[PDB]
């Protein structure tokens, strides 16, 4: 559980970025 928000954050940010992806094709 060391590392989980940490993680959880690059996850937010690749989530993120996904949806800026869609949202601009």
């Amino acid at each position: 559980g060391t590392f989980t928000s940490d993680y959880s954050k690059y996850l937010d940010s690749r989530r993120a970025q996904d949806f800026v992806q869609w949202l601009m094709n």
